DNA sequence: AACGTATGATTAGGGTGTATATTAATTTATA
DNA sequence: TAAATTAATATACACCCTAATCATACGTTTA
DNA sequence: AACGTATGATTAGGGTGTATATTAATTTATA
DNA sequence: TAAATTAATATACACCCTAATCATACGTTTA
C-alpha cells in the first residue's frame, strides 16, 4: 500500500501541491505534519511490503542523524523507501536492488559525515598545528635555568651558579649546592660568554 | 581509464597507504595534492569512460558546496565516480543509468547536510552591506586601523606584522597584552 | 556609705584574703563577682556621698576602655573612689580635694593611652616609610615607555617611536601617531644611545 | 635642676616645637634624640632634686615595661617626673608625697593595659627553648638555612643578602616569587 | 608650521603597614 | 585516622612617594 | 674523588583549537 | 531610560611539541 508523507517546508509553504505531487506518484493513503510526531505515525503504519513516499530526504527527519534512524527504520521493516525530488525515481525505482542500494548509501555518507563532525574538534587542532610546526613555532623545552627563564627563583639560582663559577668554585660542589646536575652547570658555563 | 587522487588529510598523514589503497581499486594514474589545483588538473584530465577513484568523500572539496560542484561536474562529463569508503557504489556502477542516479543522490543528501551545518553557526560577511553600506550596530573594533584611541591602532598593525612574520599566536598575545581570541578576530578579518 | 567590690584574679584565686583586705579600708557592704554584671550592680547602688572601694584599677573593667567608663561613671555620680594597692592611699583621700584629682588623672592618662593605640597604624607604617625613605627606595615613577616597562602595550609604543626615529620622521608626526608629548618622545630620543 | 627630654615620633616631625614645648614648662638643659641610648644618659644625669620634663609618656620607653623601668627608675632617684600633656601634674609635683603617688598610679594604669594589649596578639621567642631544646611543632621552616629542599635554601640566603644590601621589600618579594609577610618572616627572625 | 625648551599639575608605577580565610607540612594524640 | 600547630599563600583594606607625563605656553627656525 | 663526556627518559615551558559567562561600547527602540 | 547587538576579556577544557634537564654510567685525570 502506497503511503505519502507531507510536511511544509517553512521556505516552501503551498501544501496542496506537495500533496498533488505525492498522489502523481500512487500515495494512496497520506500524513500531513502540522517533534514531527504525524511521521513517526506514519511509520508506525507502514509495514512489509508498501512504498513511503516523500518528497526529499529532509522530510524523514529534523536533522540528518535523524534521516538516519528514519531510513534505518524502513529498511528493517522492509518497506519501499520513494524520494520524489530525484530525477529518475520512476525508473529506476523497479530495480530488484535499487531499495536496499538507496537505503544503505543514505546511511552511509550520512554516518561518513557525523564521524567527521565528532572530530571537528581535533581535526581543526591538528589542522592548526601542522600549519605552526611548519612556520617552525614548536621550539622544545626553553631553559629552564637562566635569567629571563619563566620561575624566577630559578633566575635566581642560574646567577648564583655563575657566581661560584666566577668564584672558581668546583663543579661538584655547586651541583650538590643548587641541587643541579653537573651536565646542567656545564651548560651554563660553556654558555657564559 | 582508473584515475585516482589523494591527498593527506592533517589528521590522517601516512600518503603511501593512500596511494596503494587507491591502486588496490585499480587507479592506474594518480594524482597527488601537496587551494587544491592538482584536484581541478585531475578532473580536467579524466572523460567520458573513465572512473575517478578517492578515498572519502571530503577529498572532492575544502566544504561541502565545493564536492557538489565536483561530483556535478564528473556527472555531467560522464566519468564513474568511485569512492573507496561506499564501496557498495560499485555495483551500480557500469549501468549508465543507475550512475547519475548515485551522484545525484549523493548531492541531495549533501545539499541537505549543508544546511543542518550551515544554519547552527551564525558572520563575517554581513559587515560588507550593514558597515559598508551604512552604520554597524554593537561596539566598535578596539583594535584595528581608524579605532579612536591612535595606540590601540598601533598595536593593531604590530599584530598584523607579526602575523605576516609568521609569530604564534601565544607570543603575539602576551607581546600586546591581548586574547589570542582577539588575535583570532584580527587574523580572519584581514584580507 | 563605704562599698567594696571583689573579683577574684584567675592567677590570684583566693577571695577572703580580698574581701578582708576591702573591710581593713572600711568596705561595710561588699559586691562580689562569681560580662562582669556584678559590678555594674555594685556602681548603681552606690551614690553622691559613699566612697567606692576596689583593690585594684582593673577590677573596674575587663579592658582600659571600660575602666575609664567605670571611673567616668563614678566621677559624675561624685562617688568617692579608693583603691586600695596604692601606698598612701588614705593618707590621700583623706582630703576630700585629692578626689577629683585622682579621678581626672586617671582618665587623662588612659585616654592619653587610647590616642596612642587610635594611630599605632599610621605609626607602624610612617615608621617603615621614614627607614625605607632613608635607605632610598622611593623612586618617583619609573618610565612609562621604555622597553621593560610594566604594561606591555607601551612597550610595543616604545619600540615603533624608536623605529619611527630610525626612519628619520619628524617628531611632531611621531607624537601626534602615538598619542604621546613631544617632549616625551624627544625624551625617548635623547635617551637612545 | 629641670630637665627636658625630646625625641621627634615618626608621626609627629616637628622637633623645633616639642623643643620649646619643654622650655615652655622650665627645660633648661635638654637632651635630643637622634634603642634611645641619649635617653639613657639624660635619665644618669638627673640627682635626686631635679625635675625630667617629657612631652608624653611614650617618649620614655619603646614599649610600655621599658616606660616602667623607666618610671621606676626616676622614682629611686627621686627625681620629679612631670608630662607635658597631662598638665595638672603641675599642680600637684611641688609636694613630693602626691609626686611618688602620681608615678605609682601612673605605672599600675599601665602596669594594667601592658594585659590587655599582651593578652590579644598571641611570638618568635618561644623558638629557642622548643627548637632549640628539642623538636618544634607544625610545619618546618620552607625557606632558611637547613631546609629540606637545598635551592630553598639558596633563596632563603639571597633574601638576606637582599635585606642588608638594603633592598625594599615589594621588591625582594617579586624577585624571589615570595609574599611580603614571608620576607618580613626572614627578616624578624634574623638576628 | 615644526623645532627647542620651559613650567606647574596630575599620575601611574612603586612602597609601607595590617589582617583573614585557606592549604600546606609535621608532630602527637586517640580509637 | 583525627587533632593540633605553625608556614606559606592568596587577597583586601589603607594610604604614602615622586619623577614621568600631560597640558600649556612662547620665542625661533625650517618649509 | 672530581672531571669530561655520553645516552635514553621524563618534563616544564610553549603551542594549537574550542566554548561560555561577563563587562564593555554603540545604535536604536520605547515610554 | 531600556533594549539590542557586537568586542574584548577572563577562564576552562583538551590535548600537542620538543630541547632542557634528570638519572645513569664510564673511562680519565687531578688531590
Amino acid at each position: 500500500m502506497i503511503i505519502g508523507y507531507a510536511r511544509v517546508s517553512s521556505l516552501d509553504q503551498n501544501l496542496e501541491r506537495q500533496l498533488e505531487n505525492l498522489k502523481t506518484f500512487g500515495a494512496e493513503k497520506i500524513f500531513t505534519e502540522k517533534n514531527r510526531p504525524i511521521l513517526q505515525k506514519a511509520l508506525n503504519f507502514v509495514r512489509m511490503g508498501d512504498r513511503f513516499i516523500v518528497e526529499s530526504i529532509d522530510r524523514l527527519g529534523r536533522n540528518y542523524n535523524e534521516v538516519i534512524h528514519t531510513v534505518n527504520y524502513l529498511k528493517d521493516k522492509e518497506v519501499q523507501l520513494m524520494i520524489t525530488s530525484l530525477p529518475m525515481m520512476n525508473e529506476v525505482i523497479g530495480n530488484p536492488l535499487l531499495d536496499k542500494f538507496m537505503k544503505d548509501l543514505i546511511i552511509q555518507i550520512l554516518a561518513m559525515v557525523s564521524e567527521q563532525e565528532r572530530n571537528e574538534s581535533k581535526r581543526r587542532q591538528a589542522q592548526g598545528i601542522q600549519v605552526a610546526k611548519e612556520k617552525g613555532v614548536y621550539k622544545g623545552r626553553p631553559l629552564l635555568y637562566s635569567p629571563n627563564a619563566k620561575d624566577p627563583q630559578k633566575r635566581v639560582i642560574y646567577h648564583r651558579v655563575v657566581e661560584m663559577l666566577e668564584e672558581g668554585q668546583a663543579i661538584s660542589k655547586i651541583a650538590k649546592e643548587v641541587n643541579i646536575t653537573r651536565q646542567t652547570v656545564y651548560r651554563i658555563k660553556h654558555d657564559n660568554g
